[PDB]
């Protein structure tokens, strides 16, 4: 019941995603770190590089079992969680006869990579990401960031994949290039039908960016909320 939170307290937070017509199809859970005084909070990077493998688990943990704990709310409003993965995670998940099993009871949650998970570039060679994915709803966070190929989502690995605000952003800034986006969406759609657009942070952007149809949007126009305060996203 105490999990990661002897060595570092976990402030979480949802970042809402949703659809082309503001609809809240689901919600990402992010974290932000103090130290385990509070005086100090704690960029992500430098606390998950710290972690054993135990601890690494134990942090997937906590955050499962805030997920689990907002069930009937995700059921009943029909939504997805993004959770992330780490590959430290995954061996355990894959390797234990008994870990694998809480995940699985929780269909609305999804396992959330990013494109600098080791060896992605593997695609479904990948042994640890194709047996998950076999099992699990896999999500790459952000496509478009120049750090993989896209072997692992034309390998269909992906239940859902972002476009990375980077990305989104270079190619409506740069007006002419808008159509890269429409050709890369396409390409894509057969293998992975959920893409989603992430930096969607001004007016501007959502108005050049609702034609093209994502299933689903993410970014600063939609704030995160504190997680007891997911119920402020939906209907009152």
């Amino acid at each position: 019941k105490i999990f990661l939170e002897n060595l570092y307290h976990s402030d979480c937070y949802f970042l809402p995603i949703r659809d082309n017509q503001q609809v809240l199809v689901g919600v990402e859970l992010i974290t932000h770190f103090s130290s385990e005084d509070g005086t100090v909070r704690i960029p992500t990077s430098r606390v998950i590089a710290q972690l054993t493998e135990e601890q690494h688990w134990q942090l997937f943990s906590e955050q499962l079992e805030l997920l689990k704990s907002c069930q009937h709310f995700f059921i009943q409003h029909k939504l997805f969680a993004w959770l992330n993965l780490t590959p430290q995670v995954a061996t355990l998940l894959l390797e234990r006869d008994n870990y694998a099993g809480e995940l699985l009871k929780y269909p609305f949650i999804e396992l959330l990579i990013n494109e600098n998970y080791p060896h992605l570039n593997e695609g479904k060679d990948n042994r640890g990401l194709l047996s998950l994915s076999q099992v699990y709803p896999l999500v790459l966070g952000n496509l478009g960031a120049g750090n993989s190929t896209m072997k692992a989502v034309f390998d269909g690995l992906f239940t859902r994949v972002m476009l990375d605000k980077s990305f989104i952003q270079q190619q409506i800034t740069h007006r002419s290039f808008e159509p890269f986006i429409r050709a890369i969406q396409a390409q894509i759609s057969p293998c992975c039908n959920c893409i989603i657009a992430g930096g969607i942070d001004t007016a501007e952007i959502l108005a050049q960016i609702t034609p093209f149809d994502f299933h689903a949007l993410q970014g600063c126009l939609w704030p995160a909320v504190p997680i007891n305060q997911i119920t402020t996203l939906v209907q009152r």
